[PDB]
């Protein structure tokens, strides 16, 4: 047969609404997306496989889409970044959802398959947060990929991937690039961390923020969400970067930069918001100080050699779902959060209501762009319009209260552009 | 009889020790009062009734006092402040504890009431945080007054009593004000409210304060932290305050200062951190914004006018526990948190267990100072000796690896003061 | 021959000249890095290039470093107030063509650049320009030295505006480099530059208290952003104006109350306009601003702040000091105009910091090596430097701060798909 | 006679003093206030008032106001460098006593406190110190005056400090008031004034950017705490030194790396020393510094950095600038001395803005009042204002901040136990 939908308890469906609807009224995007085309209803037609994080916001955009007319189908894009009463809220609205806070690597792998086939066929879009779908379709699925009209992606490393497929011919349906979308990078991963990632470390330990010495390692959007977060509340932020730009941008700011060999000496918190693998080694954990918090934040959980830590600790007390304290050789212990997964999805509830929002609309945008103007997508990946960029943005400032100033016809025309169209040249960096 | 303890559930105890253990490894202070007097026992014979919030570092501070030897009941000064795993370890530990999250009016006074007597006569001490326990005595047992040593009070409104009670000839029994103890009320107050305080509305409404005008009445050591947290993450904090000074400081800090009747108007996020009743009233509640969310830190639940709102909202739909979304009749909507009571442990863990390690340091120190020198305190309210206060800060230098600076000969003479002795007049405000 | 071999205000600070570039070339490694590595090779070598850019100590460094690398070089400055007149002397002292000095009249200033446009053996070959108006007077007035001019290099932000404009016309008819949009320069000297320039120009001009005191910052660019948080850095409650919905709510939620300058105008004890365009404070605003409100400007172009309204409608204009003017309006109250809404950040202080200008003129020097040494490589149009040489600037000024980088391992390199070596992000990333 | 009426750098600039008074007395709405509060009454009629203190512009309001206030007084400066001219000769033109300049020598600086020790009608009955150099003159020199003082108002805490160190010593015969720990004195002026001034003394005589780099802070008292806050607002990572255990943790708890002179001394960029004692900055610490680094105090008094280590072992000492030597060690490296070790933002800047002084000066002005027209109320000894006085000093600077302070409500005062005009806080609230 197939399970209809499989969450931790269908139970926590009514608390799941009173979350629900309380980020509805933080959401003013997806809200604005949705009184605008739930007649039109222009997703008609259209089978959604959906990867990404099963959070209250999630289920916000889920419903959107579902009023704006196409089927859809989810799962989590991780492991532990599913929040059950929004899972059940969902279910019980009768849509296919395979989720729950807590899934093993092969459940894992199990829901995304759920969410594949349809009623009445395979899947026409892909909504994908990290390229897990994207990447088992092309991988595993190549005869459904003909079938597919297109991916949207939303993340940084989902991207990265997109772009190394196409480099290498692989690619083989249009994607659109949501998350180097203005509102979106330079908001959800900056804004969104700065206030999620202390969240997740916060309830998993509970330790005070001030007074230590933290260590970021990557000064990229989310670097510098996280850093920013963290001498916010007293800490002493010290940044590792690859990069003479990011590295040069955190001297600015007045950050120490270094080495993760050297600052694995002084942290008593690690963050990394790299975005690649071996950033946290067995060299690093024998250095550090007696009950350092070791996290990351990275789409991908590679970045921290927990394995090691498994392997060489003569202790591991697990203090609480996600949270396990090491006992290394030398005596000194080790606080590991969400095994390296993600911490603020894994050990507390994501970014706020608010920023997703802006991730979000853009992702409707995106599946509207590629469902309803296919022939405007060859294969490869986009970007969303600039105008459609900064509408996103535009949606948000009634919610604020924000007075945006109307450019005088004088003005537009000394500055050469639309009092309405683009304010700004496609390379602008805001 | 007498019930040995009672709790929300004995079986948190293994859970509980988890926490303990590690917040033990974070509380240098307490740390170093233990192996510094556990030989001693300065505290034999002590019979101390506690009544302050049950949590995982009050937990510690209990068995510091018993490591010194002192018998000991206790129970939390509010009753949604209490940690239940942290209740059911010291309960286990064979300790008298009275408290679990979420007690009855009744329930909170009867939990007071079992710690008053002891296996061999009524308590001797007094550690209170609020002055409910002190209060209570000098009303309802005048009689064992002469039985009581010493009061030692650690919070503003309480200490703000003593001194109520000492000017009104009630006070009757020598009381030390650890809240402005320096060490206590320029950091528990500040540094601690500036990470508890945006953790409470967190974990109770995941809402970003980015973007958002969040209003703060009050700008005391428990002000100025919540604001700087407030605006540490992207909102737009404005003041309330009725003192010039804590005022102009305020606008000097770069926050526009108003009146509540002027800021309700725009506020999406409002915290009381005044010490006084009717700060947040009707006509305010009327006037905010859709969905403000309104909550106080002050330590009685008095400052936000919570039966106006029962009393006249067309509803009254509960999130989840310690959170209420009203819908008054204009049909606009505000988020109530644990119903006016102190945020930070209603609706989160309180304050770090770091900064809690000065406080409660302070706290040691006091109860011993009354228990073992009562001749050197006549009924009043008294300070702990400056250079007892510096020893407090500098026991926790190590912990955040601070290296200190050690006057020389030449220049301890030139500033006329001891190398090792007190560094400051005692009206040095720092 | 009559054509004076340079003209600045006193010869006579050549000394003090000298300090001052003596202790800037130690902040910028950049510059410093770039003579080490051709004054050899003499890479510049028959070049004649006409500058036109504030005549200010760090200029002076670049304009030795351009020299070492051997091209031939005429100066002037690219406003009227921001010519520092020690360093105008040392270069002239230099041998160098200066034509600039602290106090310039309109017509002084457009005479400057002419004095720039023809050398000893022919007209210019390069137009390193910062603002524009050299490269627009070349354009329109003398369109005949233009196919003799190989390739144009742009600093500052309404500069390049203009030079996309021309492009967008058909009007460019040289290949133009964009220096300011390079990742080393607009991400840094635009934000971190005025971040503690503009406070300085505002304090040298009128010593006020920042904090306790409300500002307005119209706009919110890389300079807007600069100035607020330099200003609230200080105590001030800025409050921002901006007609791009994404800057504004990055503004909002930094924290920053938005509006419109209609209303901002009635709260502002300070005003800072960092738009880039005509119209942001008019008579209108003029007249609601509470006394002795303080009024200033940092876009380019002294285009921002209606002055001439206030010089036609006050009762008074007491002028306090050089580039202070105080103005008594008819409702009574009181105006600090400063620098008469010329870039305040240069005409009432000393611009930027050394340091940070090492990166801007580090990537002006590469610009001008590309243009002049691959000309093939630059059809008429404008470019951005190569990623990989904008990296190389940044990377330049680590050692300085003493920031040790880290070396991506074979294995990391292979698993992002990037050279250890090699670019580190696509070219849409914004850092 | 041969006593000079008074003795400035430049009577000349009498006209451009009243410029920046008239302009710096709009941002002093305290001062301003006792002016229009007992201008009439005459408060200090009869006192012959003796100041020692900063002839800054700020001063100038000050001592106008004390002069409306119908006292003679005599004037000269707390230090030899942190004179302003124009200031200091439009209170001459005034026809009021005044005796410093900017660059005195120690000679010249204790010849001008002499010259107002003795008015036209007697020996002073008041002093109004900031430092303690009256004061302690006049105990040390000239105790016989003393019985004829009626009372001592210090200012700053170097003064404050030897006040309480005379009086546990029976030294002190005169009444004094410590004005420095009045609430709206340490608390602002300390701290705000210094977060403002610091990095313009810095800025004014160096131009160097503070992002990026390195800064060491001796001492984390309210001096302390703002030019930390200061140099980081800027981008600077601020190292700082102390060895009171409080201060110190306060330090970590803000998030700055607090450690020993002798570690930050190997990577400073800047050094600011903020204590208030001697041997800060030694011959160990200048020789471990990097190429170029700032160093510069803001204590009172110059014995925190040992400049004559300096003068005795540098190979060279090239001046850039008035206020600014750079010296050449024998290790090759070289090392910026800024106002030769004396306070920097007077120094080499113009101190505190006019605001925050207000308060600082408001209270100063009470303080004579109080001394002079209530002597039995104040015992030999040294004092604080009343509680009630120092709201009101900043309550008087809400109206021009456009603050709207709440009323505590009759039934509100009385749940608190206050009145809803009197005292709002115990005498121990630290604020
Ligand atoms: N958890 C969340 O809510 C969330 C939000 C958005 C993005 N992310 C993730 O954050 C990661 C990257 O951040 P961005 O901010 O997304 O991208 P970047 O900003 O593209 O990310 C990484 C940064 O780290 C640096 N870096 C790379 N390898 C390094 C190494 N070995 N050592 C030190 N520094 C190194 C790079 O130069 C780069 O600036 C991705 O994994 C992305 O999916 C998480
Ligand atoms: N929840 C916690 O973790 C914690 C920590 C310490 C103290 N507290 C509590 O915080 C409160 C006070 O803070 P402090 O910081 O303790 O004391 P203050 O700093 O003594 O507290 C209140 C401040 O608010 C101002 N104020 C008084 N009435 C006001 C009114 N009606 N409107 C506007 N402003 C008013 C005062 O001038 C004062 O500066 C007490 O209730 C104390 O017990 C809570
Ligand atoms: N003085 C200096 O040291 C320096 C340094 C670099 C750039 N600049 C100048 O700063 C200006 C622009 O800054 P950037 O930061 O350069 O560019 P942006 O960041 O491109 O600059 C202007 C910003 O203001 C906004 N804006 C435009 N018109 C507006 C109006 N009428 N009202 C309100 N907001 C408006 C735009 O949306 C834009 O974000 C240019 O004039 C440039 O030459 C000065
Ligand atoms: N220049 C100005 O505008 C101005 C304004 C007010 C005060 N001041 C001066 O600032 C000084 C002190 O500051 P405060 O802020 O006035 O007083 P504090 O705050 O009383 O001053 C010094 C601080 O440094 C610490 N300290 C003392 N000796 C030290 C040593 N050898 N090494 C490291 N740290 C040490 C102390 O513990 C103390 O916290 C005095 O000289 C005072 O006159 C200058
Ligand atoms: N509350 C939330 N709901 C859904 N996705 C979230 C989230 N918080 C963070 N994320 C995402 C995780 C990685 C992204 O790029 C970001 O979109
Ligand atoms: N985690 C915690 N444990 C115990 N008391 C706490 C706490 N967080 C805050 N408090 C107290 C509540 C009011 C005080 O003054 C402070 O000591
Ligand atoms: N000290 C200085 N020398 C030269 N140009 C400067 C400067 N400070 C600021 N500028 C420039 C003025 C406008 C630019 O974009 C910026 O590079
Ligand atoms: N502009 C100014 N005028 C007078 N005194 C000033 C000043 N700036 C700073 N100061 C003082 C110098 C030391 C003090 O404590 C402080 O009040």
């Amino acid at each position: 047969d197939k399970l209809p939908y499989k969450v931790a308890d269908i139970g926590l469906a009514a608390w799941g609404r009173k979350a629900l609807d309380i980020a509805e009224n933080e959401m003013p995007g997806l809200m604005r997306m949705r009184e605008r085309y739930s007649a039109s209803k222009p997703l008609k037609g259209a089978r959604i496989a959906g990867c990404l994080h099963m959070t209250v916001e999630t289920a916000v955009l889920i419903e959107t889409l579902v009023t704006l007319g196409a089927e859809v189908q989810w799962s989590s894009c991780n492991i532990f970044s599913t929040q059950n009463h929004a899972a059940a809220a969902i279910a019980k609205a009768g849509i296919p959802v395979y989720a729950w806070k807590g899934e093993t690597d092969e459940e894992y792998l199990w829901c995304i398959e759920q969410t594949l086939y349809f009623k009445d066929g395979p899947l026409n879009m892909i909504l994908d947060d990290g390229g897990d779908l994207t990447n088992l379709i092309h991988t595993k699925y190549p005869q459904l990929l003909p079938g597919i009209r297109g991916i949207s992606e939303e993340t940084t490393t989902g991207v990265h991937n997109l772009y190394k497929m196409m480099a290498n011919g692989i690619l083989k349906v249009p994607a659109i690039n949501v998350n180097d979308s203005v509102t979106k990078s330079k908001f959800d991963n900056l804004y969104g961390c700065r206030e999620s990632l202390i969240d997740g470390i916060k309830r998993a330990t509970d330790v005070m923020i001030a007074g230590k010495v933290a260590v970021v390692a990557g000064y990229g959007d989310v670097g510098k969400g996280c850093a920013q977060a963290l001498r916010g509340f007293g800490a002493r932020v010290i940044i590792t970067e690859i990069d003479p730009i990011n590295a040069l941008q955190a001297a600015m700011e007045g950050y120490e930069v270094t080495t993760m060999d050297e600052a694995c000496q002084e942290g008593n918190i690690f963050v990394t918001t790299t975005g690649c693998i071996d950033i946290i080694l067995g060299r690093h954990f024998e250095q550090m100080k007696d009950d350092a918090i070791v996290c990351n934040i990275g789409h991908f959980d590679v970045e921290i050699d927990v394995k090691w830590l498994n392997e060489n600790a003569v202790e591991k007390v697990n203090i609480k779902p996600q949270v396990d304290r090491y006992r290394l050789k030398n005596g000194r212990r080790i606080i590991l959060l969400a095994e390296g997964r993600l911490v603020n999805l894994g050990c507390a509830m994501g970014h706020p209501s608010f920023v997703m929002s802006n991730s979000f609309t853009n992702q409707v945008m995106a599946q509207i762009e590629l469902w309803t103007h296919p022939d405007k997508y060859p294969v490869g990946v986009h970007f969303l319009p600039k105008k459609l960029d900064e509408a996103v943005a535009e949606a948000h400032l009634g919610k604020l209260n924000v007075k945006l100033t109307k450019l005088t016809e004088k003005q537009a025309q000394y500055l050469g552009m639309s009092c309405d169209g683009p304010f700004k040249p496609d390379h602008y960096r805001y």
